[PDB]
């Protein structure tokens, strides 16, 4: 599930949710992984 499934209501940012999703998870690689690069 990726790209389509919102926690948050879709309404207030429907784009800025899918991209805030993905990026929420960088913080996860960023601590052992690639992160941003």
């Amino acid at each position: 599930k990726y790209y389509g499934n919102g926690v948050h209501s879709t309404k207030s940012g429907s784009s800025v949710n899918w991209g805030e999703a993905f990026s929420a998870g960088v913080h996860r690689l960023a601590n052992g992984g690639n992160g941003f690069w």
